[PDB]
């Protein structure tokens, strides 16, 4: 009856709140896809438990078991509901679940600490002085990996040798890598991260460039649920709502520290 | 065995080449859409047959009748088998038909007579002296109609009441009333034909300010269709890619007379 939902921690979608230790169930946890689970929930009509998901990752296959980890994993195996998280829509993912409409749009982006010389993705890929990378796993990495243009292809050559590696684990830490660079290290990563990091102090970041793509985030569900066709059209009303505008604006931008 | 693919005239998504008199059956029309349909239609494995809408409309529901019209309508009433047009979508027409994850991102936007004293939905919604409006029927009237947003709200109550009419029937009246108003009057239609107008010559009008809302254009299909998943799937693999970006530089932007 209850239902299991699934996400992760990335600010500002999901992120303990300071005295979470005195909370329990839902209430520990605030953020953008917080707030969107809960708006779901009420539209859909359901009773649900938001569960951490248990290795930290978001969902791909391991080439050689088989086994699909993370967040999608879960919804695989039959062991969440529904996902709610930046998870991003990707062709091998809604192979194996199903997607709602978009919640947030997004491209891959360049972040630079103020001062960089680097406008463009085809000016990171001439040259070599200013070091540049993206996270070690996800769906930006798997864009460089796979992509069969030109400038991409030179600029994931580079990064696959690149010495010391200019893969990162985790979010705060690619940009912590920009920001204690001295200009010699640019952060490839989701333009919503990217947009949010640059209203945060201490101000020295900024987004650079157009987006290299454009694709959306998606509520997940396991395939043949029958709770897909309710979310799908959850996230449609929100949106002409304005909600999900009101939640982007409300994480990201009202109370921006720039 | 051939699939009936129905579509709609509208620049550049899909248009009559210029001797297409002289050709038959596919070949007389080309455009977006057109390019984008042969796409999927490679990926997906089908044969097709492009058949423009006899109503000439996109789809709503009539409030007496309940009969749905243009392309909504014939995919709910099984004469097409899949639309392949700047469909926005919407709730009530998801409710209805299944839609693709969007091919094209868009908002409702603002075009002016380059001059034109407005930068914003909020500079309309103040003053009567520049005269605003949206087509007489689509998504974009909808929005207003519909509205609780205060600005929006206060813009509907104007349109409905205004005299002459503020609406128009086709993209090129309002187009063309925009640039025969000598700077008072400005229409509120989609970014992409905005982006489309902005680069055809006199090179008169503008896109000012940001949009209005965020939404997509989706390849649409009847409910249960079996071409549903392998569409779905065709337009992701097309976005991954490259190639949904190759075709908007190529029908906006590569040739643009600006
Ligand atoms: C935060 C992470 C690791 C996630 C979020 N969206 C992408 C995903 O859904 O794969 C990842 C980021 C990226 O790959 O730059
Ligand atoms: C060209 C038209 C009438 C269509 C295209 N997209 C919207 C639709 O799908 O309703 C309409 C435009 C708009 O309402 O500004
Ligand atoms: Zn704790
Ligand atoms: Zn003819």
């Amino acid at each position: 009856r209850t239902i299991v939902v699934t996400t992760i921690l990335e600010s500002p979608y999901v992120m303990y709140k300071k005295n979470h230790e005195q909370l329990e169930g839902n209430e520990r946890y605030e953020g953008y896809c917080v707030d969107l689970a809960y708006e779901i929930a009420k539209h859909v009509r359901i009773k649900y438990k938001l569960s951490i998901v248990g290795d930290g990752k978001y969902g791909a296959r391991d080439p050689e078991t088989k086994i699909w980890n993370g967040m999608v994993g879960e919804l695989v195996y039959g062991r969440a509901d529904i996902a709610v998280a930046p998870l991003t829509i990707t062709l091998v993912r809604e192979e194996v679940i199903d997607f709602s409409k978009p919640f947030m749009s997004l491209g891959i982006s360049i972040m630079i600490k103020k001062g960089t010389p680097i406008e463009s993705a085809e000016d990171l890929a001439k040259q070599t002085e200013i070091a540049y990378g993206t996270l070690d796993s996800g769906s930006t990495k798997e864009f460089f990996r796979r992509s069969k243009i030109a400038v991409y292809e030179k600029m994931w050559s580079y990064m696959k040798s690149a010495e010391p590696s200019v893969f990162t684990k985790t979010t705060a830490d690619g940009v912590a890598r920009v920001r204690k660079s001295k200009g010699k290290f640019a952060f490839l990563l989701e333009s919503t991260m990217n947009e949010y990091i640059e209203q945060r102090k201490p101000c020295d970041t900024m987004k650079v460039g157009g987006n290299l793509d454009s694709k959306g985030y998606g509520v997940a569900t396991p395939k043949g649920s029958a709770l897909g066709t309710p979310v799908n059209l959850a996230v449609l009303k929100l949106s002409e709502q304005g909600i999900l505008d009101k939640l982007k604006n409300k994480w990201w931008y009202d109370k921006g520290e720039c």
